[PDB]
């Protein structure tokens, strides 16, 4: 067994620390007088940083790893992604889905991610991918806690039987209800689709997560309905609005009006930098807008926002290794969160704020919580973000589920020298 972690730094804390493990929980965290000797049963942090595991609050595991089949997203738009997907969605099998989802899931474990929320397209009479993904959830449970969103990719009112299909998906056991109002045929459909979604969530006691205004249209304002419904139902914390990239193009007077409500409703926001930068601004020429939602202003106002990866190697996004520090990296740049303080706090955007978004209770390095945690070979958030460090150890329920032996770089000058980039 493991009974202690030694020589660990904690975010915003002086010196080193020792973390006591008992029965898959954290029993105690005590300061150190300094470096301790490596004992058996203890895991050596080696003065690395200890934080709770990375969260991925937005990913599509049913589409993952399918890039270039049958065809490519030539235009690289959010709308042609959906055309390409519908072609490939016709060739989905139970085995195919599980095979691909497991691959990405493995990368995620390797990268210190122990919590994941995956959207699954339920605009399909057969519900192949949703049913397969409900199994993957149970299969992967020992390493990752997977939440499944029933995601009506082709609309609730705009797809034949979409409302029925969404409901069946909840009956079967999807944890979260999704919607996509800006894709519905009309504005009125969009608005009503959100009443339905909310009624479903209340009927089944489930969370909500909308693809909300993912479009460079300053008239796409469905987020206000999401926030208003949540507030009316008192269900704030259970509600997430994903993307809201339209907000990047709102006029400032409306945005300021809107923010009052967003703060009162207590809903959550996910931005997806890697994908947003790639797919937004595609209808601009020059100049060309960035297209990420208003992260910086949300942080200032204390509105919970976090970062997802959204797509790993599929029609919508041809790259990725499910790496959250890489996502955070693109986010700080594009959102211009480049002060020292801002970059160092950036970890919260892939840890604590994401956990708040998934509505987790058992989360954080504190006594009484499960021994779920990761160790980074780095001094602080800034250092880890700057050097794009891998995850040294991933500990789940008191057991090491993954470990990375760091790369080693040598330059041969007048004599050999180790390079660490510090
Ligand atoms: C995609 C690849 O890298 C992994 O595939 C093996 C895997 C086998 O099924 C697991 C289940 C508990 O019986 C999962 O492997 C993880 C183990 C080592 O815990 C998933 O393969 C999908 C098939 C069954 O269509
Ligand atoms: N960015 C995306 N937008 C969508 O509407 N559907 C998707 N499915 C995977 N990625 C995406
Ligand atoms: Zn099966
Ligand atoms: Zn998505």
């Amino acid at each position: 067994a493991l009974q202690t972690i030694i020589n660990a730094r904690l975010p915003g804390e002086e010196g080193l620390w020792q973390i006591h493990l008992q029965d898959g929980k954290i029993s105690a965290i005590d300061a150190q007088s300094g470096v301790m000797p490596i004992t058996e049963n203890s895991l050596d942090a080696e003065q690395g940083l200890v934080i709770p595991p990375f969260v991925e609050p937005h990913i599509h595991l049913d589409t993952t790893q399918t890039a270039g089949q049958p065809n490519w997203n030539q235009s690289g738009t959010l709308f042609e992604g959906i055309e390409r997907w519908a072609e490939r969605k016709a060739l989905l099998t139970h085995d195919d889905v599980k095979q691909r989802a497991w691959q990405t899931l493995k990368w995620q474990i390797a990268n210190g991610i122990q919590h994941v929320r995956t959207h699954v397209d339920v605009s399909d009479a057969t519900l192949t991918a949703l049913k397969a993904m409900l199994e993957v959830k149970q299969e992967v449970a020992p390493w990752i806690d997977l939440q499944i969103v029933a995601f009506p990719q082709e609309g609730i009112l705009s797809y034949p039987n979409g409302e029925a299909l969404l409901e069946e998906a909840l009956r079967l056991g999807a944890d979260v209800v999704g919607a996509i109002p800006h894709f519905e045929f009309t504005r009125e459909y969009g608005v009503e689709s959100l009443h339905k979604t909310f009624a479903l969530a209340q009927k089944y006691d489930r969370l909500i997560d909308v693809h909300c205004d993912e479009i460079d249209d300053e008239q796409s304002r469905f987020v206000e309905t999401v926030a208003a419904l949540a507030h009316h139902e008192g269900m704030g914390a259970r509600v997430t609005a994903s993307h809201t990239t339209a907000m990047h193009s709102y006029n400032g007077a409306y945005t300021s009006r809107l923010f009052r409500l967003l703060k009162m409703s207590g809903i959550n926001f996910v931005a997806n930098p890697l994908v947003n930068i790639h797919l937004q601004g595609r209808f601009d020429t020059y100049p060309k807008r960035r297209g990420i939602t208003r992260v910086k202003e949300m942080l200032e106002s204390g509105i919970n926002v976090c970062f997802g990866h959204d797509d790993v190697f599929d029609p919508w996004y041809p790259l990725g290794t499910a790496n959250m520090l890489q996502v955070l990296h693109m986010g700080l740049h594009v959102c211009q969160l480049m002060g020292y303080g801002q970059i160092n706090d950036g970890l919260n955007l892939i840890t604590h704020h994401s956990a708040r978004t998934l509505n987790l209770q058992d989360y954080g390095i504190a006594a009484g919580n499960s021994a779920n945690l990761i160790i980074l070979p780095a001094e602080n958030g800034f250092d880890a973000l700057r050097r794009q460090v891998p995850v040294r150890y991933s500990v789940r329920g008191g057991k090491v589920i993954a470990s990375t032996q760091p790369a080693q770089t040598t330059v041969y000058l007048e004599q050999p020298e180790a390079i660490d980039y510090k």
